[PDB]
């Protein structure tokens, strides 16, 4: 039964509030911090994209096609269909012979409001490119291509590739994957519900390395470090994700999902975080994930100002009048 | 008091998201007909309210002075898209009070409807004051001062004449103390004062039903409802929850969203108020809970509570138009 995780302030009085659960595990699996239930089966969404990219580097695809931070960024992002994601994800398919007529998932205008306002003044309307999940599934015809596997029906639930991704998220993160826990994601390929705290520890296992194999602690190092090397090519201009990863440069990895699921790691303390708004606003899950990585900083004061700026959030109306703070509760302390 | 879950957001065989929430259904009188969560503790209704906050601008006489019909009342009362139709008409509004958009103190923004947007960023560079969801109300504040001679300049001032009248004036639709502890700062830089669902349903029974009203407030509030049924594309516009919804049972059903997931409604017919907050100020839940709460009244008009329940369990399509679950009001508005 979740505990309010952020409060919404007008005036004197809280105006709105969200409810949460957080999971914070270590490689080995040892809890240092939850919230609410971290049991039920939650869906990740886009939060654990780094997860299904894992094909695309353990088949070779990615050093057979020359892909480098910023391509695999891409693969594990849910972007903003910006001239860059979609010249980079056309680049992609174009190496393993394909182009945008390959994609499965549909198009759609951007997410973001200025980068809306471009697409608006310079296109008719959005290609499968501008999909937020196009670097995904351009991954995913990658890794199909390189292994002379047809990409068409790559979205099938009995596809090779969602065979592949299914057994490759079973071994990362504990869970049961199968028909019960499973749904049609916004781009028509499968997600599979689990516990807040099994998709935690598959995000320790990728940042430590503890419990996989090499190969598999090799690719999932290539695209952690990849995602923070490159954190616009996660997300792009204006967006949570991005600047998360730009405030201490290659030490934090964080994904987004939709309905208010976030993901991250700190590489160098060990931990994979994962947290879900039960509401699913996004306003929540960011003002959460940033809480809760302050946790972790709290002795490095630059970096937790950093991210206490996005825990507690001013907000100014149309006259650029402060009216109010989204902000993460003291069950973040 | 732990508010219910009203809304739930399915993916496959699973519920994905939750919303909380509270709804309060009142008479004339102040009788309660339905009521989940907690309709005591003092919630901002937002532009829920706009068509309390419109009194003024017919009971000042402004809107007969200015020749206003039920689109410039209906306008008024909004919270609008900024399509061309709606910035023409508000700066009309406007123009016969001798003003233009500079007396407008709401500020710009694009279109609350993704698909206007577009176009709006098609055809202009920014967006002015009129293109302001508010804009209609904030045309009727300056008409309201205008025709009785009032300085608008500042008109969104606490103690300005105006904002000391809405306040009057809600006080007594909604029997709650609205003072400085209970403001806020509105998206347009008006005050909006917090206050008990139960208050803002039963304001709203009144203004429906004319139950403990004068006979001017009374007819005002008549006239203002009326106008938002007869012309509900211009209380928000194409695409809009608040047109669609008016548009199933015509010149029956009243509705207002509110932003951070407020409804106002009334039926007219069955002398009733509603409103309600989605907790986590979620538009979809707020959605939802409004059709399911209006559908309980409708239950043996067969068309009308089909419309109304393909807002209250809508299904949801991803990009490739395939269903992947579903946003549906919760039992507990059967019960
Ligand atoms: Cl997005
Ligand atoms: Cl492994
Ligand atoms: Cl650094
Ligand atoms: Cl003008
Ligand atoms: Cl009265
Ligand atoms: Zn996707
Ligand atoms: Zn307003």
């Amino acid at each position: 039964t979740n505990p309010v995780t952020v409060e919404v302030t007008r005036g004197l009085l809280v105006e709105s509030r969200h409810r949460g659960a957080v999971a914070v595990v270590d490689g080995d699996g040892k809890l240092f911090f939850s919230l609410g239930d971290i049991d039920t089966a939650v869906f990740p969404r886009s939060a654990c994209k780094a997860m299904q990219a894992l094909p695309l580097v353990e088949s070779g695809a990615a050093d057979a096609y020359g892909f480098g931070d910023k391509e695999l960024a891409l693969a594990c992002a849910s972007h903003n269909g910006e001239e860059e994601h979609v010249a980079l994800a056309a680049s992609m398919l174009s190496r393993a012979g394909r182009n945008v007529e390959a994609l499965e998932c549909g198009a759609h205008w951007s997410m973001n409001q200025k980068v809306l306002i471009q697409q608006a003044r310079s296109l008719d309307a959005p290609t499968a490119l501008h999909n937020n999940c196009s670097g995904k599934h351009a991954g995913f015809i990658c890794a199909c291509c390189h292994r002379d596997i047809d990409p068409k029906g790559y979205v099938g639930y009995e596809h090779p590739l969602q065979v592949e991704i299914r057994a490759v998220m079973e071994r990362l993160t504990g869970a049961v994957l199968g028909a019960e826990s499973c749904g049609t994601d916004g781009c028509s390929i499968p997600t599979y519900a689990m516990p807040l705290r099994n998709l935690a520890h598959g995000f320790a296992r990728m940042a430590t390395g503890t419990g996989l194999e090499p190969l598999r602690a090799k690719a999932s190092r290539r695209l952690i470090e990849a995602c923070m090397a490159e954190p616009f090519y996660v997300a792009g201009s204006g967006r949570a994700c991005t600047k998360l990863m730009q405030i201490a440069p290659g030490r934090i990895f964080v994904k987004t999902g939709a309905e208010g699921v976030f993901c991250a790691a700190i590489p160098e303390k060990g931990i994979g975080i994962s947290l879900k708004s039960e509401d699913g606003a996004t306003r929540a899950a960011e003002a959460m994930v940033a809480a809760t990585l302050a946790r972790f900083f709290e002795t490095e004061e630059t970096v937790h100002a950093a991210l206490m700026a996005f825990a507690a959030m001013p907000m100014r109306n149309w006259n650029g009048i402060h009216v109010g703070d989204i902000r993460a509760t003291s069950v973040f302390s």
